[PDB]
C-alpha cells in the first residue's frame, strides 16, 4: 500500500563548513564520509570529531567505516574508532562480502563492537543497488542480513558514482518490497544513490524512513562546482515533511 | 652489522586468552593479538584485545594487528583508534593492498596521527611482507623509508603466505642485515617474523634485530593453526633470545 | 511426504532409478557442470524407457546470461520429452538478469505445452562461482512465473547443501517458495541422513545422484536400485 | 554468383530484407553478442512471413564450450523453423573442443531433418575474445560434418572482416572449405565496396546487417529494402 | 599414406657433459635449452658457445630463444644472440603470440635477423600441442605460419611439463596431417613433447623429419634422477634408422 | 644534492634513420634506438640499430633497448648480445615483468655478463618504471640497489604507460634527488625520462641527473607517436642541458 509519513533527512558533508550549512537547512543526520575511498569510504577520526563538536546534541552524527572487504576484525575495530570519535550511527558498506553468511558474520561483530561502547548507537548494514557492477553481496538480502546481525537500519546506496541513480538499478516495486521487508523485521530503512529532488515523493510513497543526499544538497551537484547550500537542504527537508 | 651476543625482545602471537596466559608464563616480552583466519596480520576483535590486556601484567606490552590492509587510509586510521582504545600499546599495520612508497606513506601518516592523538606513548609498526611479490604487496625493502617518512616507530617484515616457507626463503641474511642497519640509521626499531624457527634465532641476533616474532615455533604441535601456544616452547625461545 | 528425484546419466542408470521407485527421472550431464545439459537423443531415450505415470526432468545447463540461447535450449529439452525443465542460474549475477532469463524460458516452454514445469535453480555455494545469491531464488521463480524454486551445489568437492546453508535459512527458503505458490526442490550431495531434516523443513522434492550410486562416488560409481529403494522408504 | 544473407532482428525488418531480394533471412539478436540467439517465437514469426522459396537462418549464440546445451539450442532453432543453424565458436578454445561441440550439434539437427544446414562460424578477430583460431574453421566444419564454414567479427566496433584477415588468407579459407565439399559464408561489417573482393575470392554466401541499415548504424538504424536491393544487384 | 624414412635425432642436454653423452650416442642435433624458463626456455650465450665448442662441426647446434611473448624486436635480437653464440638452428616458442598474423610478423623478423648473419642457419617455428592450456597460438596453423614467415621447420612441443605427452593432445591423424601440410610447403617437421621410445614408430610412420628427446634419453627420465646416457641415445637412434 | 649549474647529457630516442639524422644534427649526445610499438622501452630490430650506428658520428654513443622485459634471464641475455653485436654501446633493460629485487638482480647479472663478454667497454643500464605500480613492475626506488648488485653502469627511471603523465606525476623532486644521490654513492650514473618537457630540465639539473632522456619534447607536433624528431627542438633542449 501507499504511504505519506515523515522521512528523516541525512546529509553527507566533506568538511566542517559543509556540515554547518547542512545543520542550518535542517538536516537530521550529519553523515561523515570520504568519497575518495569509495561510495561509503571512511573519513578520519579527527574529521568525525570536528563534525561532532559543531553538530547540535539533538542531531545524529553518522560515519561510514568503508566499502568493506570481508575482514570482521578490521571492520569491528574501525566501528570502535568511528564510535569513539563521536559517531552515533555507523554505516558498513557490504562491498567485499559475497553472500548472506559472510555479511551476517561481519555485521554481528560490528554490532557487538558498537553496542559494547554504547547500546544507543545505531548500526547500519548498507548494500549496493548496483552490486553486480562491483561483485558485492545481493542488495535484495540486505533486510535479512540486518535482521540476523542485529542491526537497526537496512540501507541501499550506489557503488559506482557515474551519474546513474538508485532508480536506474532498482524498480519502485522492488524498492517498496525492500522497505516493507525491513519494516516487518522492525528495522528502519535508509535509501541513497545520487538521489535527486524528483525522487523524494517516490521514496515517501514507498515509506522510506531515511533519505541520504550529497549531490542534491550541492549548488552545482558535481564534485567540482558542488558545495552544500542550506537553501537546497531546506527544499529537500520540505519534500520530506 | 655482526653482533657476538645481542639481546632480542621476544614477541609471541596468541589467538585467545588461554594462549596469552601460556605466552606470559613462558616469558614473552610482547603479547601480540592477531587473527590468522583473516590473513598473516589478520585483525582480532576489540573485546579480545581488551581481555588479553586485562590478563597481561602491566610491565609487559600488548601488541595488536589491524590487518593485511587495503589502501584505505580512513578505514585503517579508524581501526588503529579501535586497537589503541581496546588496550594495545603497539599497533601493527600489514602493508598488503598498498602498492608503492606513496600509498604506504599516506596510509601510515594517517595511522600515526590517529594513534598518537589517543596516546603519544603508543607504538606504530609499519609491517611489510618478505614475500610481497606473491601477493602484489609493496616492496619489503622500502619499508624502513616508509616507516621513516610516515613517522612510525618500528620497521617490520613478516610472510604473507603461510605455506611453510620462512623469512629466510625470501630474504638473504645480507639484505636482512642492510634492512636492520637502514631502520637503525633512521632511529627506528626493527622487528622480524615469518615462520621463524629456534635455529633462526642466532642469525637474527647476529644481524641486530630488536624484536623477533613467533607463533608456530611457540605452538605445541609446531603447526601454527592445528597447534596451540605452549609455555615450555616459549621458555626455550626466551632463553635463546637472552 | 517428499518426492524422490534421482539423476541418471544414461538409459541403464535410468532403468535402475525407475526399478528402485524414483518419482522423477532427471537427465543431466555432470561433465558440463553441476546442472550440465545432456543431449536431445538421451532425454528422448530416457523418456521412452520411463513409465508414463513418472516425470522426466532435464537440465539445460549451468547457464550464462544468454536469454535467447537458453530459451532455444529449453524448447530443445521440452521437444525431446522433458516434463520438468531445469535452469542452473550460474552466469546470471543478480535478480534482474535472472528474472529476464527465466521469463523467456517460461514463455518458450509454456508455448510448447502449458502443463510442462519450469524450475529456477540456484546454487547453495554461489559465492564460489560468482552465481546469483541463492536466497533470492524464490523471488526470481515468483517474478519469472516458474513452478519450482530449487537449490543445488555448483562445485562437486564433497561439500553438501548443509555445509553452505543452515537448516533455519533452508526452512525460510521453503516457506517463502510456498507463500508464492511454488514447489521447493533441494539437492547438493544429499545423503540418507539429510532426508529427515529436509522432510522436517517441508521440502517437496529431494534430488540425489551420489547417495543413489554404489561407491557413494557420483563420478566413478553408478546408480543402484537398492539404494534408490532405501531413499524412497526414507522419503515416505 | 554470390548468395545474399541479410540479418533482421524482428518481423518488420525481415519483411524489408525479403522485399529487397535477400536470399537468406538470418534471425539473430545483437544484444547477446555478434551471433547472439534470438527467441523461438521470433524464428517462428520470421519463418511464417518468409516465402517458402527463401531460406531462414538462425544463430544459437556466441557459444561457450557446452555441447549438451548447444545441441538442445540447435534442436530449439530447427523446431522453431530455422533451415540454416549457425554456431558461433566463441568459448571453444581449440580444434578438439570445436569438433566435439559441432559433431553434437550436427547430430541434433540432422536427427530432426537431414536437409537442415549446419554452419560452423569462427571469428575473424578471435584473438580479441580468446575464441578458436578462425583459420582452422574449414577443418572443424569438415571433421564435425557441417555444411558451411563461416567467418564473422566478434566485437562490433566498426572494424571489418578485412581489418582482421587479408584477401589472400580469405581466398585460401574459401579454397580449403571448397576442397572439403563445404560452402563458405563471410561476414564482419561488410560494406558494398567489399562485395567485388568477396565475389573474386569465390565466397558462396555474403552476410550483412549494417550495410542493409539506414544510418549505416546497425545498433541505431533499421533494415531498408532499397539498400538490400543495391547489395543484391552487386552480388549478381 | 604410410612412411618408413630416416628421422633425424635431436637431443636436449642442460650442460657440457650431457651434450658429450648425446654426441657419443649418435644424436644429430644438440639442442641448448633451459627448462627453468619454460618448455622452450632460453639458455645463456656462454652455454650455447661451450656446447658449440664441444660438438663436432658436422652436427648441428640448436638453441631456443624462449616461450616468447609477442615482442618481434626483442626476439629478433635474441635470435641474433643465439646465432652469434654458435647456434645453427634457432627455435622460437610461439607462446604469447595469439594468432596467425602476430606469429607471422614475429617469425618474419626472426628469419631476417638470422639469415642476415648466415643464410645457411635454420629457423624453427614451434607451436604447442597443448596451446589451449597456456593460451598460445593454435598448433594446427604452425605449418602455414612457418610457410608465410619463410622458416625452414614447423614444430610442435608441449608447454606444460606435467607428464602429458604430444599423444595426449594430438591424434595420430591430426599429427599426420600436420606433417603432410609442412611437407607440401617444402618445410621439415620436428616433433617433441615428452616423447617416449614407444612413440618413435608412430612418428616414423607419419613421416616426421626430426624427433626431439630429453626425458627418454635420461637414465631416470624425471628432473631429479635423470641424466642423459649414451646407451639410451643409441637405442633411440636405432628406432630412427 | 642541489647544483646551481649542472651539465646533463642529452639522450634523444629516434625510431628510424631519418629521425636519428635529425637528433644528430640538433646535438643529441646519445642516440637511443627504441620501438614504442612494443612498449615504453620496446626493442627495435638488429638491422635498425646497425643502420643508426652507421649514420651516427664515432664521437657519439648509440643506445638500444632490449624491451619492457619479462623475467626471462636467458632470452634477455641473448637479446643484449644481439643489441651489442648490432652496434649499441649502451644497452637498456626495462625491468617490467621482474617483480622483486632478487628477480631483477638475477636477470641483470646475466645481461651484464653477456654484454661484457662481447666488450667490457659497453654500458649496461638497469631501467625501472616511475609508475611501476600501474603495470606490476619492480619498485622503482630499489633500482639503484639492483644496478649496484648486478654490476650495471647506469640506474634509470622512465614511465611505463604513455598517457601524458610524466616522471614528476609519479615521483617527488625529493625522492628523485635521493635516487640520484643513492646511485652516485654506488658509483653509478643516473638517467631520467618519462614525458620530460623543456620546463623539467632545470629541476633534473638541480637534483644532479647525469643523463636526460627525451622523445616527445624533441618531436615536431609534440606527440611522441603522431609527430617526428625535429632538429630545432633537439637544439633548444641541448642548450638547456648545457
Amino acid at each position: 500500500h501507499h504511504h505519506h509519513h515523515h522521512m528523516i533527512l541525512l546529509v553527507s558533508p566533506i568538511d566542517v563548513e559543509e556540515a554547518k550549512e547542512a545543520i542550518a537547512g535542517g538536516a537530521d543526520i550529519i553523515d561523515v564520509k570520504n568519497p575518495k575511498e569509495g561510495s561509503l569510504g571512511a573519513n578520519f577520526p579527527w574529521m568525525i570529531k570536528a563534525i561532532r563538536e559543531v553538530t547540535p546534541k539533538d542531531l545524529l552524527v553518522s560515519a561510514t567505516v568503508g566499502d568493506v572487504p570481508y575482514k570482521p576484525g578490521t571492520i569491528s575495530l574501525a566501528a570502535v574508532g568511528a564510535a569513539i570519535s563521536g559517531a552515533d550511527y555507523i554505516k558498513v558498506g557490504l562491498y567485499g562480502v559475497k553472500n548472506y553468511y559472510q555479511a551476517v558474520e561481519l555485521m554481528k561483530n560490528v554490532v557487538r563492537a558498537v553496542k559494547d561502547i554504547d547500546e544507543n548507537k545505531i548500526v547500519v548494514a548498507a548494500g549496493y543497488a548496483d552490486a553486480y557492477r562491483v561483485g558485492a553481496v545481493e542488495p535484495l538480502i540486505v533486510p535479512k542480513i540486518a535482521r540476523d546481525a542485529g542491526c537497526d537500519v537496512a540501507m541501499l546506496d550506489t557503488a559506482i558514482k557515474d551519474g546513474k541513480t538508485l532508480f536506474d538499478f532498482q524498480s519502485k516495486e522492488i524498492l517498496a518490497e525492500f522497505v516493507d521487508e525491513a519494516h516487518s523485521y522492525g528495522l528502519k530503512c535508509a535509501l541513497a544513490g545520487s538521489i535527486k529532488k524528483e525522487h523524494i515523493p517516490i521514496l515517501k510513497e514507498i515509506g522510506t524512513d531515511i533519505v541520504g543526499v550529497r549531490g542534491a544538497a550541492c549548488k552545482g551537484g558535481d564534485r567540482n562546482n558542488g558545495r552544500i547550500d542550506r537553501e537546497l537542504v531546506k527544499e529537500l527537508k520540505e519534500l520530506c515533511k
